[PDB]
């Protein structure tokens, strides 16, 4: 269900993960990250948005794609997001290569 409207919201329409975590991209990740955003997420605590480590066990890889390449969308349109929205407030432009990298990180926090 939340995967399907992410996708038709976009732009990321479907993520094939590896079995196994990609080492390298993940640490790209953790780079960019620690540039873009610890602005406003920690991955234990709440911050300006919600805490991060167990993103991916909650959502799925479409949703997290498109909340970093399409926020406006994202909040307009799909039903968990509209929700954080009435509860964080309201307050990047990435690459499609940048947030999969950044996905990569997420996947390999909830690892640990
Ligand atoms: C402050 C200016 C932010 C920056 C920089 C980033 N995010 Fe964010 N994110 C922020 C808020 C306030 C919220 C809640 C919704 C709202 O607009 O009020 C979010 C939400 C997310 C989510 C959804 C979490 C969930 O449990 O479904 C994700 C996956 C997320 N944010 C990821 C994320 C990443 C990876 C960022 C760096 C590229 C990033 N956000 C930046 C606020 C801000």
């Amino acid at each position: 269900d939340p995967e399907a409207l992410a996708a038709e919201i976009g732009p990321v329409k479907q993520v094939s993960l590896g079995e196994q975590i990609d080492a390298a991209l993940a640490q790209q990740g953790e780079q960019l990250f620690n540039t873009y955003c610890t602005a406003c997420h920690r991955l234990d605590e709440r911050f300006i948005g919600p805490a991060l480590r167990d993103v991916t066990k909650r959502r799925g890889p479409v949703y997290i794609m498109n909340t970093m390449l399409n926020p406006n969308g994202m909040i307009q349109r799909h039903p968990v997001m509209k929700q954080l929205v009435q509860e964080y407030g309201t307050m990047e432009a990435l690459s499609e290569e940048q947030a999969r990298a950044i996905l990569e990180y997420l996947r390999q926090v909830a690892e640990n």
